[PDB]
């Protein structure tokens, strides 16, 4: 779109857009195959692999961890090094708060970034490139591919776990519920969607003004939209503006509504 190019101009940023209406197969694309650091959006796919692995009862497994597992941002995990946390609780904290220690513990449990990669390849994702813990500070730079993905691949993988057959329905329900009750995305995709429509989302933030959000958006009646809005900027220490994500989403909704 001229419309997306305008937003890149207004915000001095690079935009990556992919949206699929699952009820019509209509598509919205703008740099859909351009790579961006996936950042915390990977937490969503990590839980997908986690669920696939485990049974639902197995998620009640208690993980004991230490202060040495605490990283830069540990809003839930810092409160329970005494008690530990169950895998289910770690998935909650990772998805809904973007608790970084929680993600690290879950990654360890699934066998690390190498194992996460191997599992994403198995579900048909050849693009997404998990390599490191804390993705995210790698880093990296242009135009290296470690810990990156594209708007297309993230949509395709999110859809696979959340909506298709990479998971049985009761595990689907957990992932979707956690993402619906995300606390970190109010100013992003959620702010670009019409009022009262349910949204499941996972946010990401990285250097180079990288600000990301992947989402499933249910219209009142009928089939959901799966969307990835990715963004980055020129300078390593550039700041992002959440408003870019909300406005991009508005453009996407107009192109499909
Ligand atoms: C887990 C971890 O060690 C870590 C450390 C620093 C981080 C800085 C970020 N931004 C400056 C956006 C984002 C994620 C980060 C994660």
């Amino acid at each position: 779109k001229d419309d997306f190019a305008k937003l890149e101009e207004q915000f001095d940023a690079k935009l990556g857009i992919f949206a699929l209406d699952t009820g019509t197969n209509r598509t919205v694309a703008y740099r859909p195959d351009e790579r961006f650091a996936f950042a915390s959006t990977i937490k969503a796919l990590t839980v997908g692999v986690l669920l696939q692995q485990k049974s639902i009862e197995d998620l009640n497994q208690r993980i004991t961890y230490t202060r040495d597992d605490l990283v830069n941002y540990n809003p839930i995990t810092e409160k329970h090094v005494d008690t530990g946390m169950t895998l289910k609780e770690l998935a909650d904290a990772s998805l809904r708060y973007s608790d970084n220690a929680a993600q690290n513990l879950i990654l360890k449990q699934i066998g690390g970034p190498e194992s996460l990669k191997k599992e994403l390849r198995k579900i048909g994702d050849e693009v997404t490139n998990p390599e490191r813990f804390c993705p995210e500070l790698n880093e990296v730079n242009p135009g290296e591919t470690q810990d990156t993905s594209t708007a297309r691949a993230l949509v395709t993988s999110l859809r696979a776990f959340a909506l298709e057959d990479k998971l049985p329905s009761e595990k689907r329900e957990l992932l979707i519920d956690w993402m619906k009750r995300n606390t970190t995305g109010d100013a992003l995709i959620r702010a670009g969607v019409p009022d009262g429509w349910e949204v499941a989302d996972k946010t990401g933030a990285a250097s180079y003004g990288t600000r990301n959000d992947i989402a499933i958006i249910w219209p009142p009646k009928g089939d959901p939209v799966v969307l990835a809005v990715l963004s980055s900027r020129d300078k390593k220490d550039a700041k992002y503006d959440d408003k870019l994500i909300a406005e991009a989403t508005k453009v996407v909704m107009k192109a499909l509504n």
